[PDB]
Formats: C-alpha cells, sequence, structure tokens
C-alpha cells in the first residue's frame, strides 16, 4: 500500500494545507445531519472523518482502509481519544461488505481506483453497503482538472505529470510536506463515473462544487484561488439508491 510509507506525513498535511479546510467544510456540508446514523467511512486514513462525524453524533462508526500502517495509525488515535471507532484493512475494490449502513463517506477512495473497472467495482461495493435509503458522499478529483492549466502545488497537491491510462489519465504527485510525500492518483472522466454510478444502482446522484467561501478569499491576496476556480483539483459527489 502506498500510503505505507507516508504514514503521519498525511496528518501532517491536513494541518498545512490550505485546500483541507474546502475538503473538510464541504463534505459535512454533504453530509448534513449525522445523528443516531451508522456510518461507514472507506479510504479513512487515520480516521479524520470518520472520527469527527463520531463526535457530531453518528450511533456507529467503521473505518475501512488498504493501509496497514495508516489503519494502525486509526487505532491508535481511537484509544488516545477514547472513542468507539473499528476499524478493518481492506482494498475496497475487492472487498466483502460489512453491513448496510445509512451513510457512506469516501473522501478520496475512487481517485485510487487503478482502472475503470476497479472504479465500477467500488461503486458496486459502496451500493451494497447502503440501507436503499442512504446515501453516499464522496470527494474524488475533478474529471475537468487539467495538468497544463495549472499545478496545485500551493494549495497542497504537487501534481508532477499527467498520462493516459485506460479511458482516463493517471497522475504521480506529492503533498506538500516535511519532506514531501509521493504518491499517485487517477482522473476517471465524468462519463465514466456516471456509468459507474448508474450501473451500481444509484438511481440518483449530483456533483458538489467546492465551498470557497468568502473568509477563504478575504484572508489570501486576490488572486490567489484562481488556479483552484479555474482548474479545480477536486469535486464533490453525492449519490442516492
Ligand atoms: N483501494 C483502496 N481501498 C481502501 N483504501 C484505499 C485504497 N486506495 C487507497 N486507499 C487509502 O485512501 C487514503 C487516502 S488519504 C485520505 C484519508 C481520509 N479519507 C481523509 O481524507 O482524511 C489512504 O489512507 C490510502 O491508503
Ligand atoms: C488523499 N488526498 N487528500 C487531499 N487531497 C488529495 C488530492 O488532491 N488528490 C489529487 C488526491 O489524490 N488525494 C488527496
Amino acid at each position: 500500500a502506498r500510503f505505507d510509507s507516508i504514514g503521519g506525513l498525511f496528518e501532517d498535511f491536513t494541518q498545512s494545507a490550505a485546500q483541507r479546510a474546502i475538503e473538510v467544510r464541504t463534505i459535512f456540508h454533504m453530509i448534513g445531519d449525522v445523528s443516531g446514523k451508522s456510518v461507514l467511512d472507506l479510504a479513512c486514513g487515520f480516521g479524520f472523518f470518520g472520527r469527527e462525524i463520531y463526535r457530531r453524533g453518528a450511533a456507529k462508526v467503521v473505518g475501512v482502509d488498504i493501509s496497514e500502517k495508516m489503519i494502525e495509525l486509526a487505532r491508535e488515535e481511537s484509544r488516545k481519544y477514547g472513542d468507539p471507532l473499528e476499524f478493518h484493512v481492506r482494498d475496497v475494490a475487492n472487498m466483502e461488505p460489512l453491513g448496510q449502513f445509512d451513510l457512506v463517506n469516501a473522501a478520496w477512495l475512487f481517485n485510487y481506483a487503478d482502472s475503470v473497472e476497479n472504479l465500477r467495482k467500488m461503486f458496486k461495493v459502496v451500493r451494497a453497503s447502503l440501507k436503499p435509503d442512504g446515501k453516499l458522499v464522496a470527494y474524488t478529483v475533478d474529471p475537468d482538472f487539467s495538468l497544463a492549466k495549472g499545478n496545485f502545488a500551493k494549495y497542497g497537491v504537487n501534481v508532477l505529470n499527467e498520462r493516459a491510462w485506460g479511458p482516463g489519465y493517471r497522475h504521480d504527485a506529492e503533498f506538500v510536506t516535511d519532506p514531501p510525500s509521493q504518491f499517485s492518483f487517477y482522473r476517471w472522466s465524468r462519463a465514466d463515473y456516471e456509468s459507474a454510478i448508474a450501473d451500481a444502482g444509484f438511481s440518483h446522484f449530483e456533483w458538489q462544487k467546492p465551498l470557497l467561501e468568502a473568509d477563504d478569499i478575504a484572508t489570501h491576496p486576490p488572486g490567489f484561488w484562481d488556479v483552484f476556480q479555474n482548474n479545480c483539483l477536486q469535486t464533490g459527489l453525492v449519490c442516492k439508491p
């Protein structure tokens, strides 16, 4: 697992990157009220979203990550904060269902599907993890990002290259950390996302713009967010059966 070599540097990135506050705000906007819900947090990393979802009143939270090192970090945080989250090491593309939840949160899962066939398998696994009236809240790479239109290093993610891969693109990148931490991600097209969504059994879905807000603009020099708005690397997504 690539994040076995990143470990705590990812949390360092979340504390220094300008984009992270926008991601977090947008995701909690899409999630809404979590009181009493069962929640599955996929690609959970050290558990940030599932843990804050628990703190906001969720009934039960389970986290899944392909990285044994990241899950060991997640488990240690739960011990440190005395919280009841449970974690599993799995590749979400090939995992067996863990129950049916009110809410699946997948912040930075689908951009790690390394083929369009695995993108489709992931959406089917998510649908099988949902009750009929549940919902998926996802955060992923915007299909329209183009490396030539502007890099994202000033917001925290230095994208290094761009290469055709299957019907999409693959990108090497690094989180802007001390020292930088390398990873690779995949940019699948909007059509392929929407096809994977429909074929998994989600009859409703909507893309969600990142919630850049007035105070974000006020606390940087004018134009700081121009690349973020003109060549955004990220987008939200909500799906319902
Ligand atoms: N196929 C897969 N199945 C499960 N987890 C995966 C995966 N591919 C990548 N990941 C995990 O996805 C995580 C991306 S980092 C994002 C962590 C967390 N969602 C947060 O936003 O705070 C890493 O921990 C990585 O190991
Ligand atoms: C995990 N994670 N966290 C924050 N931001 C990103 C990101 O921009 N991209 C492109 C990405 O693949 N993964 C991210």
